[PDB]
């Protein structure tokens, strides 16, 4: 369980994110699939891309970068009470994308890397302490209803 405080820092970090959420879905789906290719293999969507310049020139991965940071940002503000938000998402993510665990594992790498590297300001060491102990939450909930699911993750 987070803390008030470490809710907060969490939150101070998105405010800056949502200066500029396409922006920032850009440089964190590009980090993902550069760090990691194989996690591109699971977008049928995007897997043609080739190159990051490409992956930067596409306007459809722009607007699902939007899509996945909003999700995320509905899901930050509730503050662990995300209980409705993770029940659709599992669902579609074990059952439709088969996304393992390693996967939102990487990307949670991918987001705080981003953060990291953007947001000195706001991403210090509490911060980013605070932003791992969310996102740990989510993929742990999300494991959880993996299994409830029938999916191994
Ligand atoms: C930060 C965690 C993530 C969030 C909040 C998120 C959110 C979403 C949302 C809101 C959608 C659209 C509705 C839906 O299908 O549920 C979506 C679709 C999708 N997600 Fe995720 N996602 C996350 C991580 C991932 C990862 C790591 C992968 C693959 C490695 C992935 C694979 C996909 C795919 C393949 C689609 C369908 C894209 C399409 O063809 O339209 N997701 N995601
Ligand atoms: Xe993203
Ligand atoms: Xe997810
Ligand atoms: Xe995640
Ligand atoms: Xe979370």
């Amino acid at each position: 369980v987070l803390s008030e405080g470490e809710w907060q820092l969490v939150l101070h970090v998105w405010a800056k994110v949502e200066a500029d959420v396409a922006g920032h879905g850009q440089d964190i789906l590009i980090r993902l699939f550069k760090s990691h290719p194989e996690t591109l293999e699971k977008f049928d969507r995007f897997k043609h891309l080739k190159t990051e310049a490409e992956m930067k020139a596409s306007e459809d991965l722009k607007k699902h970068g939007v899509t996945v940071l909003t999700a995320l940002g509905a899901i930050l503000k509730k503050k662990g009470h995300h209980e409705a938000e993770l029940k659709p998402l599992a669902q579609s993510h074990a059952t439709k994308h088969k996304i393992p665990i390693k996967y939102l594992e990487f990307i949670s790498e991918a987001i705080i890397h981003v953060l990291h590297s953007r947001h000195p300001g706001d991403f210090g060491a509490d911060a980013q302490g605070a932003m791992n102990k969310a996102l740990e939450l989510f993929r742990k909930d999300i494991a959880a209803k993996y299994k409830e699911l029938g999916y191994q993750g």
